[PDB]
């Protein structure tokens, strides 16, 4: 199987994209544990699926970021594969948009990305490989109304991915980013059917993402089949028109 | 290798040789039928020796009356066309100072116009199966322009624009389309330069190698499978992450 | 005056785009010679704007353009500015597109770049200075329905652009495109009102583009002003999104 | 006088590109009031280039900005350009870099941009126009090794301009970036002769840049001859592979 015997981290994926990640490669024979601030939802997914392990960790908490690599690394004794998956919105215009509600969404969906990279690298390191994929947005490659927290962490994401594909090929790691187009997941629940129809427009293939979809590319970039992509964002949007 | 690609038919233009050829093997092993499409009649028969199950019709891509020859030879034998891969290519290397307007035409009728010409006379099939997938392959050369290269670089970026535009027309179709830039890869393609210049782009990429025909192939796995539905008119760079 | 004194070759300068840079690059101090295949508008253009140069150019025939770069330099001596302006349009939906429709959109919109920058590289090359600014699209850069022939053209002239711009550098010369949007000349003046509307409803700015706004793009690439600009695609597009 | 009377906050203009565009956009007939946190250097170029106004501020700081753009709106009655140009680095390779050096680096060069172009915003949509302008850098664009902290930042203010370029374009406010390359200036200083030639080495023009080159970037793109240029990246960077 594609990712046998391999160990990953897939941060955020108690659910939405990054839940059916850690579908996905367990089925192409990974051990996959799933770092998530959400208990619930964790354990139901152990529950769920069989052989999988949830340890809670907050990605904008330094200390909770090393407990959970230190976790991982004394049940399996490598760290394979790291999925920068978590992350979060807090929507304004930018003429109402409070300190806090940048600061939180950087701290999560930029900072959470270093903290996690941060402490596997040195793991990945002393094996000399080593795969990571951080997810971005096509909001942080286009711009979005109403996002410009998010746009920012997510274009400083593709920023640091190529930063790291740069620092670490040496190491035998590669760093690549995907960006979702818009995708069915609870990222979107709480938006306007209104919008739907709109996000759907944009999109010439007519439809919104899957999880499935963007698990796959994850897949894809987790796998030998990917070992001279480097340093790429890959983007699972349908062709979508931004 | 699994079977992703289950009794779909393949044509991958260029595949007598290089980054084409392991791609048919690799598809061969994920279950397609694959037809290697190449003008090279004596490799394309020492493909087909090499690799039971395989197919070669012989083409020349910027001929379009040998494309519609194809492509109706294949329509015949399979019923159906599920994947083309835009892989053929020719490089007529010059400074602009010196270049011919052969050498700039030559490469613009096969890795332009050909690309143009075979989607062309795939399009129908798919269109009436409601389903296809195309890959076009570009360059690095294409996206980030090289020395000597006026001509492919402009046929190799032109690909890309004709593959966006693609992807808008024919999403509405069922048909997903995108081009692959791989980066410099261990072919005929580059075995013509000094190894002295083999280490000056491979000293650009951080990964410190080239590219082998079997990446590349990987990532036309990948946009021809199930696996890239929701890919669509993008670029996927195999370049290793070079410095370009 | 930026070009005081500056002789500068703008290829389709009968019309729309091109005309208008003529106009300014005159203001600022350029010798203007306006190249295009319309007589009747060329001529016209001379009458309107004493002190501007026409002459008649088939871009698409080699020929035709080496007589125009001969013309240019026994009359002025030097040419400093060459402006790939000219293009045409022959939509078609990729399933009814002709192999003619694709050439002639081929010929003229990248072959003719390829003819006229070659043929006033010896005259820059001599000189050590030169400033090459080729005309590309959103189209080329994005893609657009119906264009499949017009978007490998405009696509294409990037690639000979950045590939240009490495090859040149070292003779003292910038090569630099143009990515206009929709911008209101006799290209756009046949498609219908309510495709108007369409084109205005993906730009934030909710307004084409102007003659002047392209040729004032066109006069910051030849001036000194970007002397540090090289194998940039410039868009000026009101941040349309495609 | 491409500038003639407007009034322009230039962010970090006590020194390098900054002072410079200062300076520039002063002979342009511009009003300028440099914002930075030098005292020193504000005070010098305020002694040298008569007619500029310094006013301390830490971009980082929000009050201090509010206090900063306040001063500048009673005193002239308006913004017209504001030019989030300020920036630092604290460079590391991923494996040693603090949480200290990463977000001091985000707090300035991302974060301030945002506390800036809040503050201005109200401003320039009572006047229905205004020019931003956000620099960026080719280490934004592509990555370069021991720039996390930078790149993730730079990155991220290309997100935020697009994301702003869409919001504010119908209230006549043009929003843009530069990506200059490797620039001869402070920033630069402390870098290895052997180094200074490596990146040279990547760039075929042959030079670094000069302040003055990406000074008159942001000339242009404060100017009207920009004005249907929105949500680009101007890259300044000589061709600059990377
Ligand atoms: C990339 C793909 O998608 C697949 C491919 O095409 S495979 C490889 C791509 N092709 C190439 O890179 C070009 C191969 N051919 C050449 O390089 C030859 O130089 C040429 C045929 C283009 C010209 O030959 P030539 O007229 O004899 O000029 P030549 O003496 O070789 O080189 C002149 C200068 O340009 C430089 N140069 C040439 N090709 C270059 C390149 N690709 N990149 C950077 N510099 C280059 C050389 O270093 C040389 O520098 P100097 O003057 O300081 O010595
Ligand atoms: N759904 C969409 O349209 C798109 C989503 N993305 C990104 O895809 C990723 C996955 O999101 P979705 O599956 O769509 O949403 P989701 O809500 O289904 O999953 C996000 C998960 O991240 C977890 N999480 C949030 N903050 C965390 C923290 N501080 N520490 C640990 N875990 C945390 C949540 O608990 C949740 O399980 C995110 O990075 C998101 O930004 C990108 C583009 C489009
Ligand atoms: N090797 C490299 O570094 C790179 C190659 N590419 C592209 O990858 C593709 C495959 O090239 P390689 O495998 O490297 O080289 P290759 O030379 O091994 O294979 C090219 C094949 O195309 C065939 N071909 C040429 N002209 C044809 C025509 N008119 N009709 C039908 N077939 C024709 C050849 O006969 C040959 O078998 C090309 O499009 C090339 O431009 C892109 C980036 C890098
Ligand atoms: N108007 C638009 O929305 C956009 C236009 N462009 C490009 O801007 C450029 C200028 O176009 P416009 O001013 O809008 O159109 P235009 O139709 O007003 O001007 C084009 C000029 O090119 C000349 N021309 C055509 N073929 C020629 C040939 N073979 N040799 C010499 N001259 C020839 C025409 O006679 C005409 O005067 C073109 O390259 C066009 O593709 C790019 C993006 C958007
Ligand atoms: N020099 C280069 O190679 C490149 C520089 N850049 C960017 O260009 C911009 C200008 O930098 P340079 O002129 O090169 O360097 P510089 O060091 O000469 O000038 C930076 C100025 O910003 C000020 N500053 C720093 N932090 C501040 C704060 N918190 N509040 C207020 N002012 C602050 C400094 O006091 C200084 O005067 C920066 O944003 C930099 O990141 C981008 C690409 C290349």
């Amino acid at each position: 199987s594609r990712l046998q015997d391999k160990v990953a981290i897939i941060t955020g994926a108690a659910n939405g994209i990054g839940l059916e990640a850690a579908r996905v490669f367990m089925k192409e024979g990974a051990k996959v544990v799933i770092a998530d601030f959400n208990e619930a939802a964790g354990k139901e997914a152990v529950e769920a699926n069989p052989g999988v392990v949830f340890i809670r960790v907050d990605v904008s908490d330094r200390e909770s970021v090393h407990r959970l690599v230190e976790n991982v690394a004394e049940r399996f004794g490598k760290i394979d594969i790291l999925i920068n998956n978590a992350g979060i919105t807090r929507d304004s215009m930018l003429s109402k948009m409070t300190v806090d509600q940048f600061q939180q969404v950087i701290n999560v969906n930029l900072t959470g990305v270093f903290h996690c990279t941060q402490a596997v690298l040195p793991y990945m390191a002393e094996q000399g490989k080593g795969k990571i994929i951080n997810t971005s947005s096509v909001t942080g490659t286009y711009g979005n109304v109403g996002q410009t927290n998010y746009a920012a962490a997510k274009a400083g994401v593709i920023g640091m991915t190529k930063t790291w594909a740069k620092e670490l090929a040496r190491k035998g790691i590669n760093v690549n980013a995907v960006a979702p187009g818009f995708t069915e997941t609870a990222m979107v629940a709480e938006v306007p059917e209104k919008v739907i129809e709109k996000m759907k427009a944009q999109v010439p293939m007519g439809r919104l993402g899957k999880p499935e979809d963007i698990a796959n590319a994850y897949l894809f970039l987790a796998s030998h089949e990917s070992d001279y992509v480097n340093g790429h964002v890959l983007h699972v949007d349908g062709g979508i028109m931004m």
